[PDB]
């Protein structure tokens, strides 16, 4: 069928884009390069994607799927243990980064093999949107945890969400750069609780 | 003469910041930078063997302003090593927000510089630079432990990693979304939030 064959083609393109961007970077890779790696025609790849920026976004967008269940739970005001949902969420983020070759490779592309240039302004714009989306969700989950007595009552939820994101994002990039400097999988619980401890203990994050 | 060459080097590095910031590192060549700087007859290749050496020069330049406080925090004779670390981090954030050159170089290194194994040196040099920072921060935190400023059972190495993750992440976050985080007005609070992680989290203790 048309759709089944089209989904298969799009999937081949995306897998080849991961391979191309990881080895040679986003800047110098072309859609024609990716089509040759995927074994599809140039008419096919350009039918699925208009430019490289759309292929980068497809990889970026693919990262949230695994975590959607725990994210929504943490953000629900009816959830009785919102902080516990955040802890399970962060454990899953790190566990997937270490174990999944795809998650690791996409993260490496976004962090270390993809430049922000006004020649391709959409890459930076869409990164801004993704990070703001995460911020909005984490601010809600932290406020819920405050409401349930799991975090300090005077916590600045917004600054707390920024502090947590900084730590998590910085540890991901540090592990990608020096994977042997950090036993992210074996000590994963310790790395998660270090971040949460910052939020629930530091008086600098309170109003 | 000696000053002619030191001037020419500075002209090149300043043009490299302009070229890398506009077009990124991957697609910028030493030839492009030379024309942008206006230095002729192959002079740029006298100063830099390749583009990765130029990139390292930009990164190396970030350590200069903080060297006094970094060396102090690491000295065994320093009686206030954690206070040195606080002053170090305050200055890092103050310079990042206030200094156009520091901000632009950080944006280049964080957001406009690909690691490609055709240019394997860029990644390798970044690894060595972050390992150097980690060695120094581990020593400064160990000094703070010795001086009773941090918990005796602190895992100095993991604490240095945790602090770096936070600082590095906060810099990148501010570069991406500067209007979200008043890094300058609230600088003391952003610093103390990270230091509080080390002072208070039982998860960083051995
Ligand atoms: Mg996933
Ligand atoms: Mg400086």
């Amino acid at each position: 069928r048309t759709k089944e064959e089209a989904q298969e083609t799009r999937a081949q393109i995306i897998e080849a884009a991961e391979r191309a961007f990881y080895k040679r970077g986003v800047a110098r890779t072309t859609l024609a390069d990716i089509a040759e790696l995927a074994g599809v025609t140039r008419g096919a790849i350009y039918w699925h994607f208009n430019n490289k920026a759309e292929l980068v976004q497809a990889l970026l967008d693919s990262l949230h799927e695994t975590h959607d269940h725990l994210a929504r739970a943490s953000e629900s005001e009816d959830e009785v243990d919102p902080l516990g949902c955040m802890r399970k969420l962060l454990l899953q983020v790190f566990n997937e980064l270490v174990l999944d070759a795809r998650t690791r490779r996409i993260n490496e592309i976004l962090h270390h093999k993809c430049e922000f240039t006004d020649d391709m302004c959409e890459i930076r714009q869409q990164r801004q949107s993704a990070v703001l989306d995460i911020h909005k969700g984490w601010t809600l989950a932290l406020a819920n945890a405050v409401r349930r007595g799991q975090l300090p009552g005077e916590l600045d939820a917004e600054r707390a969400a920024v502090a947590l994101y900084a730590y998590v994002d910085g540890l991901i990039r540090r592990w990608l750069l020096l994977p042997d400097s950090v036993d992210l999988l074996g000590d994963v619980e310790k790395w998660v609780d270090t971040g949460l401890d910052m939020l629930r203990l530091s008086p600098a994050l309170r109003k």
